[PDB]
Formats: structure tokens, sequence, C-alpha cells
């Protein structure tokens, strides 16, 4: 239901230096819903609820497992990394829980106004 | 040469708010090579060369066309958005030029030390 390899990637350059991701850090604001997600310090959403600590990924550390509870809004977020570190759960208990398992999260896009309306998570599936 | 839909995405939540990307802004430092790329204000690379202006994507604006010249390093970067805005060319003239055409760039990962060694660009191909 989309052409094969229409979501893809390509590497340019050589083998030197240390790995980094454009997805460098995450924090959220939350109550019973998600108010905001903050990606690399950039705010996405409202100023309600409570600010989490910032989770900063190490070089070669990435989200390997993620649980989102959602409906018309993001209700809860938690994740785990390949190096065993956990973030959350942050948020409340309403909505359907869905889990990404044994992945490498590449990107988090989404939409937000005063609250966190939706996330669109791009990931490799192992 | 990887399973089908092993690089994928999934949407959570509803239809409200304004779109955002985790890939929010880009600037580079450059001379004849790429010294650094700066993604959402996060520095990746060295402190040599000259700092470009920061390119900030509008809601629903994304890189649709990208030219990278590279070898063992990133030598040149330029891009265009779906809304017609251009960034670069920044860098020098050594290496092989490769173009991504009619895409939507999702993520820029890579590796860097004192210079920008490699980029790994994740994108939809239209």
């Amino acid at each position: 239901l989309v052409p094969r390899g229409s979501l893809t990637h390509r590497k340019f350059g050589g083998s030197g230096g240390s790995p980094f991701s454009g997805l460098s850090s995450i924090a959220v604001r939350s109550g019973s819903y998600l108010d905001a997600i903050i990606i690399d310090g950039v705010h996405h959403g409202g100023s309600g609820g409570n600010l989490s600590p910032t989770f900063t990924f190490g070089s070669g550390e990435y989200i390997s497992n993620m649980t989102i509870r959602s409906g018309d809004y993001i209700d809860n977020i938690s994740f785990e990394t390949n190096m065993g570190r956990r973030f959350g759960p942050y948020g409340g208990s309403g909505g359907s829980a869905n889990t990404l398992s044994n992945v490498k999260v590449i990107q988090i896009n989404g939409s937000a106004g005063d609250y966190l309306d939706s996330l669109d998570i791009y990931y490799e599936q192992y």
C-alpha cells in the first residue's frame, strides 16, 4: 500500500567520526494528556501540565521500544532505548495503547496546538 | 535488499493542530569541506569554516530536492523545499555529486568529528 523502497535512506560520505541523530533529545509536558513534546529543545504543543526531565540520546543510542496511548490526542508516552534506558510513562490512562517493539526510531513528526494532537513516528522494524 | 516495510512509519492520535517535524532547522559550517551541520540548534562537527544562516522550515515545508557532493567527507550541501526555498550550495567542489529529487526528507543522521564525515538521509521518494 505504497511502492517498495518509497520510504528509504541513503548514506553519503565516509566511515569517520561519531554517529549522531537529528533526533537528539526529548522531553514532554503532561497531565492526563500530552500537552507538548520537545524535540532537541524545540517546543511542540502548549504550556500546560508538567515538564519532564530531558532525555538525551548517546551516540549509537536510540529508542528500541515505544508505548503510546492515544485517541484523538496523545494520552501517554513511554519508551526504552537499545541501551536499556527508560523514559516515562508520562500522561494519563485514557485511549488505546499501542507498542512499537524491536525498532530503531528515526524521526518523530506530528501535530500540536495547545495539546499534542498526533505523532508520526518513522522507524526501522527489526 | 531489506524486508518490505522494514523502514516504515505509524501515525498515532487525531486530526487537530499544526504539523511540525523533528527536523525543524538546519545551518552548516563550511569552507571547501563541510565542518559541521547544525540540526535544530544542535551542533554536529567542528568549529572550522563559516557559519551559514539558519534555515527554519515552516509547518508543511520540507526538503524536496537535495544535492550532496561527497567522498570520504561531505564536500557540499544544497537543498530546495516544496515551497521553493533554497539553501546553499555550501562547501567546495571536490567529490561526487548526487541528487535526491522529488522527495520529502524526514531525517538527517550522520557522523562527525572535527569535520562532517557522513550523512544518512531518510526520505520519502515520490
